[PDB]
């Protein structure tokens, strides 16, 4: 009995996460809860033995090296997973995250035209943030999905790793799985800048130089996604020009006022599991507001007419 | 004679702490006082010897690479034991911490629901806190136990090294004993980040970049508990932003008033001994007394926050009238009256 | 069936990119849209192969080191095109921008005595602006060629990398593509001061070093072009000055307040019928202006335009021009 | 055929300049105009030869490593040249600057006291300003000739590359070439604190560790004099003090306030032509307007600074209607009118 | 005739230091002094000779490696000396400062119950300060062994390096040396607070660092001593809080403000009629001036200290003691 | 004919430097003029041989590798001499600084006892300041002598190079030149602080670590000397706590504001050749004083009862 059998056995039960840890039958999170399946708790070796036989020397190399390590891997039929080995108390331990494979409808989401009307900005930043969890990357390929479906576009994705997979209908969709088909973000999106794209996605948003650049692509003509794990249109703010050094802020905080073109800050509940959305669009009024971001609550909950929302306002929905 | 009979004997002996000190006998701490145990001297040879019977490469590794080291042992038996070799003028020396084996719940501790709602919260970030001595993590210990008995979620805790060893009851626990399961707390943190848990235990404030990242694991969402040595909330709030470069402290205080769920600071009372908690709860109005850099009137905030159950460590003082004695009290106290 | 052929095709059907893609037929950008062309998917092998074919060494070996390079190739009797291999999901990728052969001319472009006069300038500070897309080059290029034809001056560019290429009519036209002729933006403006340039083209002006090295330029009396990528007067100042640390905006903003010449934001429209057309918003250096830059009122420059009259509003010169295709590029719609 | 017939010829023509550029014949400007000189197309490999056929190694290995370099060159009986070699898309490049070979005194170019007196101050900083065209050089030439004939001092000039060449008269005059006698202007200006040097010519201000360095060397007691491409006093000290990063703005200000002793901003208006000067020299009050940031109020400052010889360049403007015209004026007035 | 005889002769001397200088007799310090002693000048190679005598391979290639070196070299019977080797204008050069071979005691140095009821806090912070010369060490040694004769607890010093030596009585002395038993007093302070530590010496503090981490050992509950250089109560304050960046005082301040128990400042003065006499201002922990603490009011801690009679001013403990000689380490002659 | 003789003869002549410049005879500055000396022009070649005739290897690599270089040179009988060799338009240049050999009485300089009294601190720090030409050096030897006549103490010196030698009478001298009996300041600097010194000379203070270190000698109970080339003690102050980074100052300023017991700032003037000295003394108010330096002067010029004195109020004198 391997791993694969498993693994495929998650996927056929909706869960979003395989556990292994040495000590406890095989464990999947579903529906936000962790449980065991009905199997014989796996000692040490077995789970040990398990990881091995899905890794490579490299991979294998580092989590000896590093006591813990990242990879992702296949099951061709089923499904793609991020995959992190780690080591605790008991013996070895690795935890499963199943990957999107399907990238769903606008309409399958019951997304409105408010997020039409942001994806069809023909440049700037949009910023889809959300806790790890919140499902962010769906609503981003919804998007991506509804330009695909009516621009004779370039969409550009650069992803770490490759998330849903998109056909190119209208579009030229170029995606490019950072590690296999590119070095980096940095070097990916430098490259993107004379790749004559349409629209930039950028899955993680790491290291300073990825922003930074992201910004520049913004700012030379491109629509550009990337997604930041803040929960709210302020917080998104603030944790974009925070992260750089003082004497930098100024010209990032002045570029992303004048680039920003809309923030959503997405969030899962469990349905009577639906997505909740802060809306938050681009307006002369905000760009200002990008020292006061403070005052850009009511600025939001006073936007509704263009189609913004608080997501507190969106909860009672 | 191996350091096991020595270890057996010391919780034979009540013995809080064993102490091996090239150029003596081994001593036992009990009752606070430390006391030599009739056996001949131990040379630097044995100690050392003693010593390395019990390490692995990696340890062994470190105490040669930086003449110090940390990590536990355990005696099947009898109890686990957290131990820290160094060096010292007259040779080895190595000092064994026991650590409690059995636990008590909540009510084992007598903690109220005040405990468990906050135990409860489904993010942020929770600090106990406390001096050493003071039972911060039996406290701990007992919170994470609550949530291990009712949710069906994901523990995963970071600690160094591993303070009590929970069975993974209706959660995953995954303990990660820093040096040994993982190279440091920012390394295990980032990891973490990716191992889906929904409670991370932070054992120690290891330095800036734990704190750094601790909350970032409070900020995307998962409730993140953490402990200091401050014996107050509003200490505690200022211990925290206060150890950041100027040119940060907004990013972080801004960060904290937005995931502070609560914060508890302990002490232990003579009774044996009994624990007194300030509580501090997460509140819309706190918040921004963070937020904003008026932390000074949180105390009042406190005070009026009986209703979620907060409440002054003076406050709880004067409860224990009901066990504990004026005299200490007033020791403790933050105001004396 | 080669790249030569395909690349052909694409200038015969005023194609701006050819694009490959593993898993598709190829396909050009044209008026704006990417579209395939008639032909069969290229899988893998072929594209890669394709690309390979065109390469050499140093850049077979980057691609497979770096997963990534880029090249320029030339076609001999059609034209250069400047070329991006990178790999995807599906396999080889390689994006063809055609660079504009012919140094295209003013008439050409329909523009007006406006521009000539802005040309004319005896020294000082020009911003042709604009995002991806709306070919200011394009307008740049006509620019330069009408002084190349009228003055007996020295021209120099430096431009990361060369995009039109003009022949020395009137003027020395030296042009310096950065790294290649040049390390890079500031060095080669630091000797430009010392080249005896009347003209100086900065290509981009996307940092401190070069806006600040520019500047001295347009200060210690040249004529400088810049360019940018907003698309607003206004937001173009705005920009220059911004990205510049608090302590030290004073003196860009002093600056710029006094070399500022003009400022030119264009952007294409299509042109009813097909085909697309430049619309241009033009701002022009007036002692007015001029303080509203040194202070900080720069939120007043627009009515200062739209009673510039031959300066103009962006708006402004949309009315002049399908009328909803338009006011969808307004900054005021109706 | 070679470079030396050629840079003769552009004499020989009253050419300000000698352009070389693979692709094209060689021009020359003359008044202001550049034109084709009536030979050969030089394809890049002549020019390339005509180049290296005059330089150095030193001057071949900048070249050939960062594309581009500059040296001066002499013509012995015709002129001496600024060389610059770099590369455009044709090919090869070189422009030569012909430096003035014969010196103007303050007598030949009619520049009164005001200049003798600035020239005399013991130590200090003086900033001879103006854009290019201006003439700055000439009038510095002309300053540091007037010491040179009047003081037994030792005249150390840092130039890349060196503008006019000066005899040793009364002054032991040490000329050090960037790149050729020396390393660059900060590796030059340490050495020059410890060569014993009385007045130092700064040629450039090629970054901020050369103002940097400048203002020690003004500081701990030399007369240096340096150049901006300043057209004001005001706008001078401004510029000093702007360029650099706020943490430090402070220590320059301060230091500049109090070493500056004069500046002086220079242009030329067609007479021939002539030379407008603005002079603002050091003041007790000035000084204070530099170290506190009131710059501003600076010009009213030099409007009544007449009796040190003070004026604003307006002010000289108007003067020159005595040779000069309005017109013109108006033209490079600060406020026409 | 070697070092050895010479060591020995410094020891029955009284002498704190030895010096040897190629180019002039051996000479020792003494009650602050340095004199000659009654020998022939020493010659470079004798210096020299003397040196590597006693210095092995490594110290022999560090010296000439980087022309100074450092080690500790020991007279059996005698004393332990902390040796600097190093290069002068005349020829090699070389000091030997005796180290404290006896952990000698409170009575002998004539402390009274002030120190005791010092050394008898549960917890806290102890500073015992004072500049070179007025030998501190030895009070604190003095107040260690106190308890170390009275306390069944737990002492972990933490000296770069080791100074006096303690035995073990009624303590667990534990002395770790920084650089041979520790990496640094941070590094070992961290470990300290998992060692169960009773008291904490902390050699010296002149480090954000130590600063910081000493201030956690207190404040987590145990007895921390630290020393400084400071020559006053107030300016010890002053000295630790002012290290500290701006943004940080508030933090060190009120931490301080909360630990600290006590503070000593220490100094040597000739004895009337030969030797020398310590002179100690002393400072108690005290409600009162906590607050002048958290609060900024040091300034008035003075006369607090003045009405706080076991502390005292150091003047005024002066006085308690020749004159005019006195009158000269005054805060206030007269 | 060789650069000996010519060393020779300007001492000789009391010359304060030897300048060789190609194309120029030899000249010599006295009395702070520069002047020929009755022999014919130097030819490049002359000069460059009489040059690399007194340096060695490395100072022919240098000098060649950097086009400049320094080094000290010494002539027996006569004196040692600071060398800088430079090239100029000419061919070759070398100036050479003739270093003060004798170290000269105070009473010799007419120096009072509020020199006495600064040079009697137990510890702290002692800054004495002048431009470069000033004769920092000889107020400081006498200075030195002074307590050298004086306290049966140790006296360390750290020069580079060493300038005046002093003889060892009531005090162990210990000088040592950078270079060659030590690695640097700081290495010497550090060393220092264990070699049992009484007071503590540091000639040059270039780097932060000089300085850095220089305080803490000052702040655990030495008597330290430094010089710099500031000319005021408003100045000097400035001076030192500003080369500090920002995040540093603080520290620093109270560092120094506790340990500084005096600042003096000399120069000369030509006399009817005589030194005027600044003179600031620490004192409780001016403590303080080290943000408000800026009300410094005002201290001094009331300070006079103690000894002090501005530089002006010197010169009238
Ligand atoms: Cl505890
Ligand atoms: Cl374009
Ligand atoms: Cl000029
Ligand atoms: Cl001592």
């Amino acid at each position: 009995m391997d791993i694969t059998e498993l693994l495929a056995f998650s996927a056929k039960q909706g869960a979003s996460d395989l556990h292994l840890s040495a000590g406890l039958p095989p464990m999947i999170r579903v529906d936000g809860d962790v449980r065991r399946i009905n199997l014989p708790p796996l000692e040490h070796k077995q789970v040990h033995a398990l990881i091995y036989d899905i890794m490579n020397d490299k991979q294998r190399k580092d989590f000896e090296e590093f006591l813990e390590t990242d990879f992702s891997f296949e099951v061709p039929g089923v499904a793609r997973f991020r995959v992190n080995a780690f080591n605790q108390n008991r013996g070895a331990g690795a935890v499963f995250r199943t990957i999107p494979s399907k990238v769903l409808t606008m309409e399958e989401l019951g997304m409105g035209e408010v997020f039409k009307r942001v994806s069809d900005v023909p440049r700037g930043l949009v910023l889809v943030t959300g806790p790890t969890g919140s499902g962010k990357s769906t609503t981003l390929a919804a998007m991506l999905d509804y330009l695909n479906n009516t621009k004779y576009h370039h969409i550009l994705t650069i992803e770490d790793p490759i998330e849903f997979v998109h056909e190119s209908k209208k579009c030229l969709v170029n995606q490019r799985e950072v590690h296999r088909d590119t070095l980096g973000f940095s070097e990916a999106l430098r490259s993107a800048l004379r790749e004559d794209p349409d629209i930039i996605l950028v899955g993680e948003m790491r290291d300073l130089e990825t922003i930074r650049l992201a910004l520049t692509a913004a700012e030379t003509g491109h629509l550009v996604f990337g997604t930041l794990h803040t929960t709210s249109a302020a917080k998104t703010i603030d944790r974009v020009v925070d992260v750089f050094p003082a004497e930098e802020k100024a010209m990032v905080r002045s570029m992303l006022s004048e680039s920003l073109q809309s923030v959503i800050s997405q969030t899962l509940i469990k349905k009577i599991r639906v997505a909740a959305h802060e809306i938050m669009i681009g307006t002369p009024a905000i760009r200002n507001l990008i020292d006061k971001v403070a005052q850009m609550y009511s600025a939001i909950q006073t936007g509704g007419s263009l189609g913004m929302q608080t997501l507190d306002m969106c909860l009672k929905g």
